[PDB]
C-alpha cells in the first residue's frame, strides 16, 4: 500500500501548541497539521505555502505576503472552520510573545517594535511590525535587514492562529487532544493516543491536496526495547521503513539479507561539538581533590596550545562508533559548527572557504579538509607536538601535570557512557596519562541536566568540558555562530562566561575578535557571497581557538525503506524540510536498493544545485 506510511515514533510528544513550543517530538507532528507562509520543495528552496506570493522592500525592512484564497482552517474532523486571514498572523505573534514562546528569540530582536513591546508598561501591540493590511495581506516590518527572514517563516512560531478559536479554547488550546488546534496543513490528526499511536489522514480539501500522495500515516509507539522486531514488521509489510540498529540482536541476518538495501539518511541540522569550560566555578562533580589541581586545570584550559592538543587527539570516529555503528561511524562526522555545504560561497562550499581561511592561522592547519563524513582533526603527531608546547608554557606558569579534566555524562544513556569512555581512552593514549587524565562523572539524568543544559547560571556549569549541540533555525551561517558571540551570545554560558562580569577574560580569549568578525559579516546584506565569506572567517577563528571542537551531526542513520528517495520536502532549517513531512513524500512497492539511492542522490545533487540557482534570481524578482 503505497498510499499508507506505517512506522514508529519513539519520543514523547508533550503539546500541539505550535506557537509556544519548539521541541522536535512536537514539531514532527504539527508540521503535517499546520501550514505557515512558506514551505520547502524537495531541493531545499522556499516555495509557496499559505502565501501564494511575497515581496520585500528595497531596504530589506518590509516583507509582505499574499495569502491564497483557499487557505482554510479545519477542525480535526475535516469540517471547514474558517478561511485563514492575515489577522491570524498578528494573533500568532502577540500570543507567542505574551506567553514567552520557547522560540521567541527567533523574532524578539527581528520584528520592529517587538523588543519594546516585551518591556513597555502598556506597550501597545499596534506599534509592533506585524500587520494585517487586508484579509489576504500580511506585512512584517523588521528592526534590521535579515536576508534569511523568509526561512524563519518555516518555524512554527511564525504560523497563524485563529483568534476566536484561540480565545474559545483558552487554557485548552494546543494540548495533546486533536481538537485542541485547528488544521491548515496537508493532514488531519485522526488519532493521538499517548505512548501508543499517532494517525494522520490526508485532508481532501487542503489547497494542495493534489500534491499529497500518502493518504494514511500510522505511527506506533516504540519504547526503545526489543529492537529485534521492527525488521520483522518490515518483511511482513506492516512497516514502510525499519531502522537498522547496532544495539540489536538479529543484526547479522538483517545486515546480510538487506546488504543491498541498507541506506543512510542525510546528515541533519544538529551540529554536535565538544566545548571547554574556561571559567569554572562549580566543583560539586570532580575527581580533583586539591585547590592546586583545580588551579592547574583552570590554567590549562585557558592555554590555546592545550585546547588544540586535545582537539587533535579527540578521535571523532571512535566516539561515533560507540553511539552508532563502527561501520557507519564516519557517516555522521562533522568538522564545523556551520555544516560545510550549508551555503555555497560562489563556486566553493562554505567548508572549502573556511579551510582556506583556517590555514592562515598556523602550519598545524595546512592541508586541513573540513568536508563532511570524515575526521578533519585527529592527528597523533600534531596533538603531541601541541601538547609539548603547552606543557612548557604551563609549567613555566606554575601548573602541575597531569591535567585532570572532568566531563559529565547521563549514566542512563548507554551510548553516552561508552562514548565518553572512548574519548578518555583515546586522549590518554595519544597525549599520555602522565600528561592528561579524563575523569568521567556519571550522573543521573536530573544531575546531568543540572550541571550543563539546565545549569541556572554560567557559574553553575560543573565540568571542564562537555558534549553539546546546536540546532540551526534560519538559513544563514549566523544561526550557528551568533550563539557564541561575546556581547550577548545565548550560549556564552557553556564556556562558563558571562558577558558583563567576564568582559576581561572574554577579551583575553580573543572572543572580541570573533564578535567583530560576525558583526562585519552581518553588515553585508546585498552580496551573499561576500556575507558568507566573512562568516567563514569567524568559523575559522572558532576552529583555531578550540573553545568549540566540532564532532558530528545527527542523521546519518541506517534503515531499509520503501520511501522513494529525495521526493519529500527538504531544508537545512525550520520544520518543513525533514523526514517527518509527508506532503511531498512518495512510497514505492519495492524496497529501495543502495544502487537506486546512489542514482537518486546524484540526480538530486544535480537538480538541487541548479534549482537553488534558479531560485535566487527568482527572489531578485520579489524585491519591491
Ligand atoms: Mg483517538
Amino acid at each position: 500500500d503505497t498510499k499508507t506510511y506505517s512506522s514508529t515514533f519513539s519520543g514523547n510528544p508533550t503539546t500541539f501548541n505550535y506557537l509556544l513550543d519548539y521541541y522536535a517530538d512536537n514539531t514532527a507532528i504539527i508540521t503535517n497539521l499546520v501550514d505557515g507562509l512558506l514551505e520547502n520543495d524537495n531541493h531545499g528552496n522556499l516555495v509557496p505555502s499559505l502565501a501564494e506570493d511575497w515581496s520585500v522592500s528595497s531596504d530589506g525592512l518590509t516583507y509582505t505576503y499574499k495569502l491564497r484564497k483557499d487557505a482554510k482552517w479545519f477542525t480535526a474532523d475535516g469540517e471547514e472552520y474558517s478561511p485563514v486571514k492575515a489577522q491570524d498572523f498578528v494573533t500568532g505573534i502577540k500570543y507567542a510573545v505574551d506567553n514567552k514562546s520557547q522560540a521567541i528569540d527567533l523574532i524578539q530582536n527581528s520584528i520592529k517594535g517587538l523588543n519594546d513591546y516585551i518591556t513597555g508598561a502598556d506597550s501597545d501591540f499596534s506599534k509592533v511590525g506585524v500587520k494585517a493590511i487586508d484579509d489576504q495581506t500580511v506585512e512584517y516590518t523588521l528592526a534590521r535587514p535579515e536576508p534569511y527572514w523568509n526561512s524563519k517563516t518555516t518555524n512554527s512560531i511564525l504560523f497563524p492562529v485563529n483568534e476566536e478559536f484561540l480565545n474559545s479554547k483558552g487554557k485548552d488550546f494546543g494540548t495533546l487532544s486533536p481538537d485542541s488546534i485547528l488544521y491548515s496543513g496537508p493532514y488531519l490528526l485522526k488519532d493521538f493516543t499517548s505512548k501508543s499511536s499517532i494517525e494522520y489522514v490526508k485532508n481532501p480539501h487542503y489547497y494542495d491536496h493534489d500534491k499529497v500522495s500518502i493518504e494514511h500515516v500510522k505511527l506506533a509507539y516504540f519504547d526503545g526495547s526489543d529492537q529485534e522486531l521492527t525488521i520483522r514488521n518490515f518483511e511482513s509489510g506492516a512497516y514502510s521503513i525499519a531502522g537498522v540498529y547496532p544495539n540489536s540482536s538479529n543484526f547479522a541476518k538483517t545486515k546480510e539479507k538487506y546488504k543491498d538495501n541498507i541506506v543512510y539518511s542525510l546528515q541533519d541540522k544538529t551540529s554536535w561539538y565538544f566545548n571547554f569550560n574556561v571559567n569554572r566555578k562549580a566543583y560539586n562533580h570532580t575527581s580533583k581533590t586539591t585547590d592546586e589541581q583545580k588551579k592547574s586545570t583552570e590554567t590549562a584550559v585557558l592555554n590555546k596550545n592545550f585546547r588544540q592538543a586535545v582537539n587533535f587527539a579527540l578521535d571523532r570516529t571512535a566516539y561515533s562508533a560507540q553511539s552508532n555503528g563502527e561501520e557507519a561511524a564516519s557517516k555522521t562526522l562533522l568538522n564545523t559548527l556551520v555544516p560545510p555545504t550549508f551555503v555555497q560561497v560562489g563556486d566553493k562550499t562554505f567548508g572549502e572557504v573556511v579551510a582556506s581561511k583556517l590555514v592562515n592561522y598556523g602550519t598545524e592547519w595546512s592541508g586541513i579538509n573540513l568536508a563532511d563524513a570524515q575526521d578533519a582533526y585527529f592527528n597523533k603527531e600534531k596533538a603531541q607536538a601541541k601538547f609539548a608546547e603547552a606543557k612548557k608554557e604551563l609549567t613555566s606558569q606554575g601548573v602541575t601535570f597531569p591535567i585532570h579534566l572532568d566531563v559529565a555524562v547521563d549514566q542512563t544513556s548507554k551510548n553516552a557512557v561508552t562514548g565518553m569512555n572512548s574519548v578518555k581512552q583515546t586522549l590518554e593514549s595519544v597525549l599520555g596519562s602522565d600528561n592528561i587524565v579524563i575523569d568521567v562523572q556519571q550522573l543521573s539524568t536530573d544531575d546531568f541536566n543540572n550541571v550543563a543544559f539546565l545549569a541556572p547560571t554560567a557559574a553553575d556549569r560543573d565540568y571542564d568540558f562537555n558534549f553539546d549541540g546546536w540546532v540551526g533555525d534560519y538559513q544563514d551561517p549566523s544561526t550557528y555562530l551568533n550563539p557564541f558571540n561575546a556581547e550577548d551570545g545565548f550560549y556564552l554560558k557553556i564556556f562558563g562566561l558571562d558577558a558583563k562580569e567576564d568582559k576581561e577574560k572574554i577579551t583575553s580569549l580573543g572572543l572580541d575578535t570573533y564578535t567583530k568578525m560576525l558583526k562585519d559579516a552581518d553588515r553585508e546584506n546585498k552580496d551573499v557571497a561576500k556575507r558568507y565569506e566573512k562568516y567563514a572567517e569567524a568559523q575559522a577563528w572558532m576552529i583555531d581557538n578550540s573553545l568549540i571542537m566540532s564532532a558530528m551531526s545527527s542523521g546519518g542513520t541506517a534503515s531499509v525503506t520503501k520511501v522513494t528517495p529525495f521526493t519529500r520536502g527538504y531544508s537545512l532549517v525550520g520544520i518543513k524540510g525533514d523526514g517527518n513531512n509527508y506532503k511531498y513524500m512518495k512510497l514505492q512497492k519495492d524496497t529501495v536498493t543502495t544502487k537506486q539511492f546512489e542514482e537518486a542522490k546524484s540526480k538530486w545533487e544535480q537538480e538541487s544545485k541548479k534549482a537553488i540557482e534558479k531560485a535566487q534570481k527568482e527572489a531578485e524578482k520579489h524585491v519591491k
